[PDB]
C-alpha cells in the first residue's frame, strides 16, 4: 500500500559526514521519514552540537568522530554501528568526501592520495565492512553521493571527478554482485549545491542557480523507500539540467 | 518543509493511456497525494470502468476517449483538460506508446509511422498543446515514460527503442528550452514490467523478476513534487539492474 | 598485415548526399582507399557536375538522382546499386540528412514529418534494403551520420537531434542483430561542421573552432577498414570536444 | 591531402608495456605507420628480446625497464624519453595495467591500492611528466586503454572496472584543459581481447568471439593520426558490441 510504500519507519541508517552540507539535509530528510540514523564526521564539537540539536528535537539520531579516510577508524566505526542497530543495518549513505581544485599540471601526489582515499577507498571498504548488516536487515539499499561532474570536464576537477566516476561504476558493480542479498545501490550525483564546503557554473545551468541541500536529500531518502525497489545501478543527477545543457 | 515537499496537493495532472498498466498505476499514485487526474484510453467501455471504480474510492479522477496518435483527437483532449483544470496543468504524463516486435527485415511502413506516431509524435505535440497550461501552473513537470531498451539491443526492439531513444533526447530538449518557465522535463526509462500490455529478460535482470507497475508510478509521482526541483533532463532506468548487468 | 587491413581496394559503397558538405568529403575519402562508389542528390545539374569532376580525376564514382524521403525512390535506387555492383555492396554509408532550427513552441507537423522522414526513415528503409547487397559482401559496413546534439540540448534542435537520437539506438539494433551477418553498424555523431548546410557554438568548443568535412569523413573511412572488424554499435563523437566540455 | 593525414611518419611516441599482448601490437602499428618509438615493461629479458627482434625488422624502437607503479621509475622513464626525442612527444599511449578478479567481498587494501597505482596514478603522473614534450611537438595525442567494463557490471570486476572509469572521466578532463596546447587525449576501451593476460564472455559478443589485439591496435594508431584532429574526449569501445548487446 501507498503508506508503507513511502515509509522509512522501523529502518536504520548510516549517513557518513552528516554535520554539514548534503549528509546534514540527509539525516534529517531521513528521520523525517522515521528512520534510526547514526552519522559522524572529523570534529567531535560539531557533531555533539548537532547531535544535541537533533536529540532536543526528539529524533534518534547517533553518532561518533570518526574520520573515514582511515582504513582502522571505519572498522571502528562500522564496529559501532553494528552493535548499535544489531547487526541490521538497512541504509548507507556515503556522503563524505573531499575536493581539491587544481589544473592537472598542478595536482601533486599528496592531492591524489587524498582524493582517492576520501572519495573511492572510504564508500569501497565501508561497502564491505557494511555488507553483513545491510544483507541482515533483508532490505539494504546504498546510496553514495557522486558528482554531475564526472560525465563532463570542470576546469580544476580532474581528479576530484575522476574518484566520482569510479564511483559511478563501483554502482554498478555493487548493484548487481548484491542483488541476490536484496541490497539495492544507487548514486546521486549533484551539481553545484549550498554547502559550508561551496559565477560560471549558474550560467551554464537551465535553471540559473545552484541547488540546494535537501534537494539532493530529497532523491536519497526516496532511493531507499520501498518504492524504489527496482531502481539499482542507477546514477542520477540533481543538477538543474547541468550536464545536458548545450 | 518535509510534508509539502513529498506533496501533490492541490495540483492537476494529465495522464495518457491510464485505464491499465503502467498508467493505471500512475494514476491512482498521482491520486494518492492528493492530485486531480484527467485521463484517456481509446476504449469507451474499459475507461468508464475505471472512472466509475474511481469515482467509488472518492478519487477525483475525470477522463475522455482519446487515441493521441491522432492529432484532431490530442487538440481536442488538449482543449478539455484545460477547461476542466481551468488553464492549469501541473503534471503531463506521457505514458501512452505502442509496440510491435518484428526483426529489422520485417519492419514494414506501417509499423514504422505506427510507433512513431504514439511513441513520439504524441507526446511531442501534447507538450506544445500544454505548454500554456503548464507554464501557468507556475510549477509544472512533464514526465515521458521510456524504456530502457533505448541504451541496449533487444531482440526485436529495434523501431520501438529507436522511438524511445528520440523520447530521450527530447527530454534534454524540453528540460533545458523551458525551464525559464518553471517547467521540468524527465523520462522514466522501465525494463520489463508485468502489465496486460506484456524468460530470457528475467536471466538478464539482476533482480532474477520483472518489475510491478507501481514501481514505475512510485517514480513519476516523485518526480513531480516539490522535492525534485532540482532533477529535470534526466532519463531514470527502473529496471532491476537490467541495462548495467554484464 | 597492415597494408591490407587499412584498404578499401575491390569495395563497393553506397553514399547518399554525396554532391556537398560531409557526402562529399566521404565519397572522396572512400575512393581514396579504393573503393567504387555510388552517391546520390536531388539536384541533376550538381550531380552531373560532380561525376564529371570525378571521372576526369578518375575516380570510379557513378550516381543518380534520388530524394532518399521518397520511399518509391530509395526502392529505386537500391535497384540500381544492387545491379551496378552486381548485388555486392561493402560499405553503405546514411548521410543524407535534414535540418530545421525552431524552438519547440515552432515546430510544424510538416516539420516534425519532414525531419523523421530524411533523417530516420531513409537510413531505417535504405538498411532494410541493402542487407541482402550487404549480407553477400561477406564484410559490411553500415555508417550512420548522427549528431552530437543526440546528446546535449541546444536551442531549437528538439526534432532534430531527436531525430539523431532515434538513429544512435537503430545503430545499436543493426549492430546486434546483423553481427551474424558480418555486418558492423556505427554512427559518427559530428559537433558543428563548416558545409554549406550550415559564434556560441564555438565558444563550448574546447578547440575554438568548426570542424572540417574531412574530419568526419576520415573516420568514415576507417570505420570500414578491416582495422575496425572489431568495432560495432558504437556512437563516436566528433566535435572537438564539444559534448563533454563544461 | 591524404596522405598526409593518414601518416605517422616523423613522429615520436612512448608505449607504456609494450612487450605483450595490446601494448606489442600497437608498437608494431605505430612503426608501421612511420612513427619512432619509445616502450618499456618490468622484465629486462622479454624488453631486449623484443627490441631485438625490431632492430632486425628495422623498426625505429628503443626502450628500458620501468615499472610504471613506481613514481620515481616514472619521473625516470619520462627523462630518458625526453632525451632521446630531444623533447618532443608527439604520442603517449598509456597501456600498462593491471588486473585483478574477486568478489567485492574478497578484495584486499592491498588490491585496491596496486589496481589504483598501475591503472590510474601511473597515467595520471605520465601525463603530467609528458605535458611539456606533449606540448612542445605542437601536435600532441594522448590515448589511454580502458575497458568496455567501465559501462557495465562484469563479475569480479568491481574495482577493476572503477579504475577504468576514472581513466574514463579523466580523458574528458586532459581533453579539455589541454586543448589549447593542440593536444587530444581518447581512451579505447576493449573487450575481451586476446592476450597473455587473458567462455560466457563471448555468449555476450554479437560477433561470438574474442577480440585480436591489432583490432585495438588499429584505433590507437588512427586517433594519433592527422585524420582524427577533431575527435578528443572519447571513449570508444572495441567490443564487437559486447557492451550494447541486450
Ligand atoms: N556541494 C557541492 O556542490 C557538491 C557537488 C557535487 C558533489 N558533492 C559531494 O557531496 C558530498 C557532500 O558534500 P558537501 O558539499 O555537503 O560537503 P560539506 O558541506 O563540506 O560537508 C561535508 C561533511 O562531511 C564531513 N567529512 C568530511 N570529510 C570527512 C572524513 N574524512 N571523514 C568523516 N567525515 C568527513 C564533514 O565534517 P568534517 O569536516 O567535520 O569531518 C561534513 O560533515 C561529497 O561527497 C561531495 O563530493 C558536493
Ligand atoms: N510494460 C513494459 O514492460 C514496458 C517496458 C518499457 C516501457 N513501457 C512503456 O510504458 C508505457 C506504458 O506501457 P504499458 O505496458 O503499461 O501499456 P499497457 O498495459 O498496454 O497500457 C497502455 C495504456 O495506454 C492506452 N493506450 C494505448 N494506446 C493509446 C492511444 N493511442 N491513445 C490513447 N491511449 C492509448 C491503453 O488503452 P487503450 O488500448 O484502450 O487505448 C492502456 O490504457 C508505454 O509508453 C510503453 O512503451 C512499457
Ligand atoms: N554540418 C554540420 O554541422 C552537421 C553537424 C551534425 C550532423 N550533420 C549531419 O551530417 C550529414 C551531412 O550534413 P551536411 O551538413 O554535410 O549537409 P549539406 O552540406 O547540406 O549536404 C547535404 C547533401 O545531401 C544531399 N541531400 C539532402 N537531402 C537529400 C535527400 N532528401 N535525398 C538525397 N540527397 C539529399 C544534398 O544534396 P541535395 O540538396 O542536392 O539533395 C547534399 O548533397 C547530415 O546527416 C547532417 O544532419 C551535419
Ligand atoms: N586483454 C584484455 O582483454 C583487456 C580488456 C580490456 C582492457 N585491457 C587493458 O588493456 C591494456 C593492455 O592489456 P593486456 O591484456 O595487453 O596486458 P598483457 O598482455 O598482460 O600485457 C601487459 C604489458 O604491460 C607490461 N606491464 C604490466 N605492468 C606493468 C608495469 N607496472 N609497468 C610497466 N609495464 C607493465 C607487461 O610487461 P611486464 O609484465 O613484463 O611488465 C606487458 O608488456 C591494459 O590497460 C588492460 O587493462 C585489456
Amino acid at each position: 500500500s501507498l503508506e508503507k510504500r513511502w515509509s522509512l519507519e522501523g529502518t536504520t541508517a548510516l549517513v557518513t559526514g552528516g554535520t554539514k552540507g548534503i549528509g546534514h539535509a540527509i539525516v534529517e530528510e531521513l528521520v523525517g521519514f522515521g528512520a534510526r540514523v547514526y552519522t559522524c564526521s572529523r570534529n567531535e564539537a560539531e557533531l555533539r552540537k548537532c547531535l544535541q540539536e537533533w536529540e532536543n528535537l526528539k529524533y534518534d539520531v547517533t553518532g561518533s568522530v570518526c574520520d573515514v579516510s582511515s582504513r582502522t577508524e571505519r572498522e571502528k566505526l562500522a564496529e559501532e554501528v553494528s552493535s548499535v542497530f544489531n547487526g541490521k543495518l538497512n541504509i548507507l549513505i556515503n556522503n563524505a568526501g573531499g575536493y581539491v581544485n587544481k589544473p592537472i599540471d598542478g595536482f601533486t601526489a599528496e592531492d591524489f592520495s587524498f582524493l582517492v582515499a576520501v572519495n573511492l577507498e572510504s564508500a569501497f571498504h565501508l561497502c564491505q565492512l557494511a555488507h553483513p548488516m545491510l544483507k541482515a536487515s533483508g532490505t539494504g539499499s546504498i546510496v553514495h553521493i557522486s558528482s554531475c561532474c564526472a560525465q563532463i570536464a570542470i576546469p580544476g576537477h580532474s581528479i576530484y571527478s575522476s574518484t566520482k566516476g569510479a564511483i559511478n561504476q563501483l554502482t554498478r558493480n555493487l548493484a548487481c554482485e548484491w542483488a541476490k542479498d536484496n541490497i539495492r545501490t544507487n548514486s546521486i550525483a549533484p551539481g553545484a549545491i549550498r554547502t559550508p564546503g561551496t559565477d560560471r557554473e549558474v550560467s551554464r545551468v537551465p535553471f540559473g542557480r545552484i541547488g540546494e541541500p535537501e534537494e539532493v536529500a530529497s532523491l536519497a531518502a526516496f532511493l531507499c523507500m520501498p518504492s524504489a525497489s527496482y531502481i539499482t545501478g542507477q546514477v542520477i543527477c540533481v543538477d538543474g539540467g547541468r550536464t545536458i545543457n548545450g
